[PDB]
DNA sequence: GAGAATCACGCGACTTTAGTCGTGTGAGGTTCAA
DNA sequence: GAGAATCACGCGACTTTAGTCGTGTGAGGTTCAA
DNA sequence: GAGAATCACGCGACTTTAGTCGTGTGAGGTTCAA
DNA sequence: AGAATCACGCGACTTTAGTCGTGTGAGGTTCAA
């Protein structure tokens, strides 16, 4: 026999002047020519640089994984932080700082680019789209 | 007793000049003073207005539910479509058009506002943050 | 602050439940015979058996060499019993309705003697465990 | 335009004579009259009893939480283990053993029942139903 | 004041030989929601 | 590439009185992965 | 052998004043998939 | 007894009205998605 039940859960979302939000993004990008250079101290240095850039731009880093040829970040941002801006900030500044800190990168990357010119980004929720859709439907009546 | 099986999962994404993406947002906002005015043809008129605005701004509507005192939207956008810009377009233009199309709203909303000044927005994924974090960890 | 999430369930005399199973089984020898009208007939037969046994079919997909079913059941409906009901009866009926199946299946079996079954929930196990901790 | 992504992910499953399966259940039940007696050593004793019964019956305990007035179990079973049978084994035997081990429970429960006569049970999967259905479509 | 999953009473099966499971039904009997 | 879920043979229960479920075991007998 | 996200060349905008983002196009120039 | 929500201030820009951006404070159409 059909029976709708309910569950109570604590809602911990971020608040701002005229907005309440919870915005997370899975951002991915590769090394130019997919060169496997992000290893050892180079990988460690990149993490420090990224976390610094994130802090400077008020971006919260949830998850950061550096693979030899690409990076995976899960960031939390405000509604005012446009995607292209923070991607540029992260990739552009890190490329600059990385070449300075690790000139040896120029051995495989002498064309003036550390990163692939493309980025991959997906919105991330705690639960799923389908689950959110049911929540919305349950709001009627 | 267990054996590790593995399956293939499909994921629909969009492509642009220098980016691959899948961006969806759950946007919510209420009626000013939380007045239950979004009912009957008022609600239907709002849906038509919102879909028009969305289409004009190149925003894909995944879900649109209009409750008496608030609206729930699920939108799909490009990386170049900033949040405040589309929220403004949606709320601002709809408030204007709604008052012109349904002047009777002024009975309970005479202060020049149809919408509460605040909006609530959440990023949306087909998989859970936990699942995604597990995926990331499996390199 | 607080959010009220919905959860659809069923009720019986002394129990509240939500039981769904993803059931899978293949054709004997993995022959690709479930095509065209044979596939359509199978679906009719399976829905009928499901109805006769009070099993709700949520999803059903018939591939040339195997079947996928997502069923809803009561706590009292034991797995082996409904799997037997679905496979045994469908095998019988299919052979009568489609004697052409005997071309590649003459040994008296339409189905592989094994079945695959997984329990299914609306939320992941991880989500459920998180809810459990919040109690 | 669109881009179609495909990711590979693991899935644990058990094998038996004529079946391959992964069956988990979230079982819940409350104390009779919802009395908050499952505390301290009483709660601890219950856990030992439940794990013993589960082991005696070949049921694997994935998660077990004992609140003052109810119990949450996440069990893993074979296709042959019928729900009513294992619910009876767990609640019935624990009620019996608990009263003998902790006679003090009789203070609030003198009617011969430790448990509410009802039980709640849900099938559990590692992935969500929507994802599973989505998979079924991909084949 | 009143229903059920939850309270109470009936019943059969079966382990735990007590106190659940299966189960129909009604009333103020230790209950009020996981 | 031979072991099993899947092939084969045995067994009892029970619906579909055929061909599954329950089940142990071994060989080359229509199989090869959902 | 030849397309783009990824390789290359064009182009503003703006930080990191270098090397991204925005962006159109095309060719065998350090690339081949998160 | 505060703020997201109520009110008053303020540019920017569409919808030239009523949002977005935004700081502050008072009790003045509000009380939670
Ligand atoms: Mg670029
Ligand atoms: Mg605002
Ligand atoms: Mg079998
Ligand atoms: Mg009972």
């Amino acid at each position: 026999g059909s029976h709708m039940t309910y569950v109570i859960l604590p809602l911990e979302m971020k608040k701002g002047r005229g907005y309440v939000y919870q915005l997370e993004y899975h951002l991915i990008w590769c090394v130019k020519y997919r060169h496997q250079v992000l290893v050892g101290e180079v990988a460690d240095g990149l993490k420090d640089i990224l976390r610094d850039i994130a802090a400077q731009n008020g971006l919260e880093v949830i998850t950061m994984e550096v693979m030899p040829d690409h990076v995976h970040l899960l960031l939390s941002a405000t509604p005012q932080q446009a995607i292209p801006d923070f991607v540029k900030a992260l990739k552009g500044a890190s490329a600059r700082r990385m070449f300075v800190a690790y000139p040896q990168l120029k051995e495989k990357l002498w064309g003036g680019n550390l990163w692939n010119p493309s980025y991959c980004i997906l919105t991330v929720s705690e639960n799923t789209r389908a689950q959110i859709q049911k929540y919305i439907e349950s709001q009627h009546d």
